[PDB]
């Protein structure tokens, strides 16, 4: 289904994703090693990759994450980290949209994520803008899982088309807005949106489709079961905003199925 | 490096060793299926298998687990589950050996796990006895992981030579007493214990040599990482009481690769 470099690049992202939580980082230098417990990051780690900048609950919504640098791929990685929590952090989800014109006109974020990003966009871009002029030749790439899946779609939307391309690697984001901003991140142009889903992961499907919210397309959803090794062949590249037979399909949802995108992520051994 | 027999059956009760932990009830009628959550037990699961009693924080120990009936692979199960938090329970850990003559002569073995099995002995045996008598030709099996393995350890070591053989198929077990019980443990008759570790997992280490420990003889020593899926070829046989090469390596160790014997176990998602 998928090809192998494009797995390559899910599986990769999948664990700057991870690093985010099981990083054993931050009050950490630039310049340090990435590394993981519990092999959360493997891949990671056989890059020559550093941190840039590291944040701890920075600004309004308490944002967690790194900047790295990877010599060996020729990235530029911004990764943000979910919740501590998830199961709290899903119980307290409040479904309110806010404007954002500045993103794209008639468009509406979840109001929250697109708060929390904005409160931390100017030193972000900032020091992404820093490590693109250090690099120019390296490709930029935002990701997180689950709430850092969120904060880095709408990273991308607000800062793309400044120059440098900006691709996003998204592991069970939630939905980040209403159907004016699925359409924009369908087709903006700039660099492209990977959102992957697991099975039934329960963050995909909220906030639900009944409080105004949409999907962007495509999908890239993963059928192999919770703690069963991905393939190129369950990875099902599925079109449409708000298509179904992927992630979104009418059965119970699972939490374990969120923490399981290629390896375990959302949470350390 | 094991045969496809016995890399079966270690998988098999990794899944109900871990089905102690994430297996949904404690107060579950006897009869009903066994399930868990977060695919922690699929075999289990696709046995015909049932509970027939499930004890939790019983006795002066605070023991918890399930004894099943798995009729599809007819086998009478004990399933002793570790410990709830197993960082906490790995540095609260009491390194002192008590006289056990009534099983092994000149054997001192671990206080409170020696003490845990007494305290709950009479019941627990009175309920095999009952499966032993209705299933006169299934297999009992005591099994466990962490605290569990050093349960089902001692409380096999304990319960043979009544007439049934009992295996036990231990994960991650911590040392469990001295050269004479590992001795014990070597050549007892009436069944067999097979002794699973992983890599450089820290509760097969622990307590120390050094304070009058010795493990049974063989090993079976898992190599393949954390994480990662385990086929027969990653199971290696190491024998001699105290063997190094195994698990015994005078290398550092890791919590982490303590929760992963075939698949996720100690924690569920
Ligand atoms: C960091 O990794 C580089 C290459 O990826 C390696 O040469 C160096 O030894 C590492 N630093 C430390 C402290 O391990
Ligand atoms: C229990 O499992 C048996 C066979 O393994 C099945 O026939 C029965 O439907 C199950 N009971 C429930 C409540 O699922
Ligand atoms: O080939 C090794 C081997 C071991 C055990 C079994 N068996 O138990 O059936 C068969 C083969």
């Amino acid at each position: 289904e998928v090809s192998q470099d494009l797995f390559n690049q899910f599986n990769l992202f999948a664990q700057y994703s991870a690093a985010a939580y099981c990083g054993k980082n931050n009050d950490a230098p630039a310049g340090t090693n990435i590394t993981c417990t519990g092999n959360a990051c493997p891949e990671v780690e056989k890059a020559d990759a550093t941190f840039l900048y590291s944040f701890e609950d920075s600004g309004v919504g308490d944002v967690t994450g790194f900047l790295a640098l990877d010599n060996t791929n020729k990235l530029i990685v911004l990764s943000f980290r979910g919740s501590r929590s998830i199961e709290n952090w899903i119980g307290n989800l409040n479904f309110d949209l806010k404007e954002i014109n500045d993103i794209c006109s008639g468009c509406r974020g979840h109001d929250g994520f697109t708060s929390s990003w904005r409160s931390v966009a100017d030193t972000l871009r900032q020091k992404v803008e820093d490590a693109v002029r250090e690099h120019p030749d390296y490709r930029v790439v935002f990701t997180g899982h689950s709430l850092g899946g969120a904060l880095a779609t709408v990273a991308g939307a607000d800062l793309r088309g400044n120059g440098y391309d900006i691709d996003v690697f998204s592991y069970g984001a939630p939905r980040v807005g209403n159907r004016a901003f699925a359409e924009f991140l369908t087709v903006q142009t700039g660099g492209t949106l990977y959102r992957i889903t697991h099975t039934n992961d329960i963050v995909p499907r909220l906030p639900p489709r009944e409080f105004g919210y949409s999907h962007s397309s495509p999908e890239y959803w993963i059928k192999s079961g919770t703690l069963v090794p991905v393939t190129r062949n369950d990875i099902v590249k599925i079109e449409g905003i708000d298509a179904t037979g992927g992630n979104n399909q009418p059965n119970i949802p699972d939490i374990p199925a969120h923490l399981w995108y290629f390896g375990l992520i959302g949470t350390c051994l």
